[PDB]
């Protein structure tokens, strides 16, 4: 009965995508934060600067 | 009679079934909202650290 | 039936992640403004200094 | 679950960018009035000395 | 027949589960706003010191 | 009704940080003109005594 | 209220030190005046004495 | 809460750095004069002096 | 009929709730404004005194 | 004859029966707006401030 | 309606601090001329004393 | 004939609705825009009062 | 027809309300060169009296 | 129009005050004039009675 | 009006100060005659004993 | 034909909306610019008289 | 033949059925428009004002 | 058209404002130079005479 | 054939009418534009009359 | 096709209206320096007649 | 082109200006040089007659 | 235009005080030197008459 | 096959639009920047000119 | 046989049919799209003109 | 492409703005100069012929 | 088999289709970012220049 | 599995796509830096050469 | 019997069907998303340049 | 692969633009600079041959 | 890492460029030093020799 | 590199126009001394032929 | 170049002013020792002629 | 902390560069002195020896 | 307090520096005329020889 | 370091043109003292050969 559910395999088989797909999200904004916030900093020394 | 007729067997296995499905609809929900508007979290901070 | 709301799970990971990252607003920006202000109060010095 | 954040990564990475950059703003600053002020004591001397 | 009406049952059930969501709304926003603008005031702060 | 608005709660929270910023705002300006005044009338003295 | 203006208590701070630094201004060319006119009266002297 | 607020250990850092600056603004202007006005006493004396 | 729409219940309701909000708003920029201008004027005093 | 036919009487009864839920219906969506829009005027508060 | 505007409370209240600020000024200045003129004065005298 | 049809009176009634709710809709943007463009006048009296 | 446009309701109300903080203006900034100018004067007395 | 603009009320009132100060600008400088040479005619005096 | 304003007050004070001053111009200047000519008047008793 | 599409009494409704609120903007820009630039304008007076 | 088929008088009275709930919806969505729009163009006024 | 620009009634009107502000500049600076020069020129007489 | 097609008749009954409300969009942005970057390049004047 | 553009007729009509308010912002800047230069100049008088 | 300049307007304006303040700078300095020359001669005639 | 120049008017106010301060220096040294010199031809006749 | 699909067709001539509003962009921007710089470079011989 | 099937006829014709409604298809929305972006890229030159 | 950017048609245009008005300001301080020192240079001749 | 699915057609079809789309979204947005940034390093330019 | 997925390979090729445009980022906003800060530095050349 | 069932072979070759068309819909969306996201990162690069 | 993406291609076109525009940027203010100082540099002639 | 960050190349060449111009600064002001005092110099030799 | 900075172009031009304005200095300061002090002894002369 | 600086032209009309003045103090100096000496030297002739 | 503070390293430097200024000025000072009040007791020294 | 201002221990500095350099006012001025007045009483050494 | 300061560079510059100056200074004095004291004691020839 228990794990004998196509349902439950299909369902499995979607957290699994999701969850890889959630790494991806985090991964390019961190990389599109990470640059874009970066530059922003430098942008503040400009201004610290002047 | 009363348990006696395949509808009910039927239908008790249907809200079995639903109830999984239930769980397995928030559950995947609470994963895309959780990643979703943990990253939108995200956003707000660079947003708040400008 | 109280606490076995998934919404509620979901809500109370959402706000441990918004209170971690309202942590990091702040951080960030208190580095920002410290650095920001403490030239600022140099270039003071160097006007009080003339 | 600490640690494991992609938004902590980011913003540990924001924050030594960050540090980097104050790092330049006060360098240049430095420089800025070093050698602005330096002229304007040697302006002092000239005055001093009429 | 008033109060019989599965439909009522439902209904009141989502009233509830609307009125708990509710309460995450205002809970959630309340804190964003709060750290937002209170950053927000202290970024007036540094504009009135200066 | 009064007083159960999460709205209303959030706007004293901030009414709160924003006096406490004020404080801030007036005790820096204090600071700031007090010394920079203070070298001014000294400056004033040295004109005096000429 | 009255008394209760960061602006007041920094006004009577500069206005102590102002009027310390007139006593100084005062105590300055006093003490410049007194050699200044002293030997100039010796200076007075010698011409009466001629 | 009382202590607990980033925005007052930006505050209470940035009071440090002002009070270190200041002290800066007043030893760089003590020279300035020291110097200044005591070679104008100086010319004094070749005044007294003629 | 009229005052049996639902609509307007909730019409009213929230024109209450703008209302108590902008009460707020002004509230709150009464207060900003209050004491940036207020320093402001005390800058416009340390002018005027110079 | 009118009034003798089933279908009036099961006709009526769903006339009831929606009239019901047309109340359900907008005792839900006023809800739904009240706090949407409720939330959203807190969020024009943040801009007026601003 | 008329007395009722937040914002004329503000002006109100900005009206005060400045006619305060202004008393500031004028009070500072006075005592600067003061001492200033008096000495400038006092150095009258010795000229007219030569 | 002309009157007798059941749409033309659920769209008379549906024109009714529309009308108020239009009624609504600029008595509410009304009330925004006062508040909203009325501080931001407040805020140009503080630019023109600089 | 014409007077029956919310809009027109709301702009007069915003022009009567522009042409108060107008009044606030020009009030305010009589004030501050009022007493600017003032002392400026009084400062140009020092100086034709020198 | 012609005497409803604020910026009249002030030049008026600056025309007012400057006024004044020329008085004690004169009063002034008469009193140093009238002492200054008054002694100077009385220097001559003492070298026409040589 | 008349008497308020804070610039009659440093007048009157300064045209004080400068009576005194002349008070103490004159009477240096007559000591310092009184000497210098009595003793050329002795000077030309031994012109006129010879 | 052609005056007998609702869309177009639409548009010229909305053209003639559109008309109104730009005699709404400029009536509302030229009283903020007249005041604005007209205590800008007497600004430069208190430049050209100093 | 032609006029007495029951499927023609059905179809044109579908055709004045469709013709006048046409006029219906061109009604409504002008009337919709209409609001909707002229609001849109009353806030294009706030921001044209800005 | 031409004429019918509110900028132009705008600018015409500004235009009024500056020649009247205009007005004021001389008028003041005639003022002050008129004293200022007047008592140079009385000091003038004073050297004249010696 | 060619021609006798009803959805060639609504095709070019379709594009009529969208070439009309083409006209309208066109008509109207122009509207839109012609104010709202009118007024800007009013605002441009003021800055460039700065 | 050429010149049937909405955009160019909208591109034309802000043409012309940049040009008239250039027109505005030479006219309005050169009386502002007229006069501003003007009196410098006669400072310079006041100065070359020193 | 040449001579649609409003800035050569202007500068024109202000070379005339100019020239019309150095016609008054020469003659007031021909003033002061005449009868301060003129006495300082007759001061040598009574040298020269001694 | 000539004539029309505050300048021109400040101007011939300060030639009619030159002049007349001229009339003073003149009367004034001519007083002195006919004294001055009166005394001197007196004193030649005593060294005459030895 | 190239050159036959409709999408191309459209996308030419977006293209050609879009290279007319760029015309229109430069052609808007070259005349405000050329007025803006313009006076601002008069303003900058101003300065020189002082 | 081949080519005596009805179906074939039919398919055929329904080929053409289709054919001519993407002729229809393509048309419409190279009109819509050519219109709605063609303004979009104009409101771009508005953008670019700021 | 070189030549075509408007870009330098602007940029050129305002080289040849910049140096008219750096002609103009040559021009102007000349002028200036001119009158300023040929003044100082006669007080120089009253000094020598002293 | 493969190669035999009228699907595969369709799908490479599409794709073919959707490159050259691609080619033109690219394109396009090429060509808006080469105006528009390129207008931007031109305001940026006289940033720069000031 | 792993590497299969064409979401990888889509993920892969966007970070691919975005180190690079982040290289563009970087790369146009040091020229931009470069230049606009060396011109700044000239800029405080002139100043410190004033 | 297994292996013997048409429904088996039918539904084998739906299986083969749906995994093709699967790998075209994947290959399709990665191809639009490539494309979507890749030039959404080229506007980020636009954005991150300003 | 390399060199066939469209952004690098607009990368490149905005690279060679603002280039170019830098050698705006710096000729611009190295005239701007030139005549500035070269017109001090005069002026500190008139100070030196003073 | 370390010195793969655009930033640190930015900003070397502005130490780089700024260190220059600080030689710029010194040359220059030591140049303007050595005329200005040289030729005060010179004007101490004609006191001395007076 | 070297040399190809528009700064150091820049530089090397004041350089060479403060050179020759230093000639223009010595030559000034050196026609005033000769012709002064030339003056100066011929006065002596006049003194040692006493 | 040479010839075609302004400071040039303003530096030679000062040489020849100065020039000219130089020869009025010559002429001026000599008619004063002229009537000077020459009276002396008759005084001298009543010395000897005694 | 405490020396790590680029403030203070710039300031030390600063103090440094003042005492090696100081020393110039002294130097300087004294060297002017001793001439000019060595040729003064010269001077003294020929009106002794009369 | 008292005693912790810097200012404090300058004029104490200075008050230090003062008397030092009265002390040789005296000294140098007692050395002058003791010399000049004793040769003076031998030249009445010399007369009461006679 | 030691030496490689511009400032003293241009000090010891000065220095060398003081010393010249002194030696000028000397030079010219002791040619002025020879002749004026030489004469002087011819002088004193003629009144012991009386």
């Amino acid at each position: 009965a228990e794990g004998d559910d196509p349902a439950k395999a299909a369902f499995n088989s979607l957290q699994a995508s999701a969850t890889e797909y959630i790494g991806y999200a985090w991964a390019m904004v961190v990389v599109i934060v990470g640059a874009t916030i970066g530059i922003k900093l430098f942008k503040k020394f400009t201004s610290k600067a002047s």
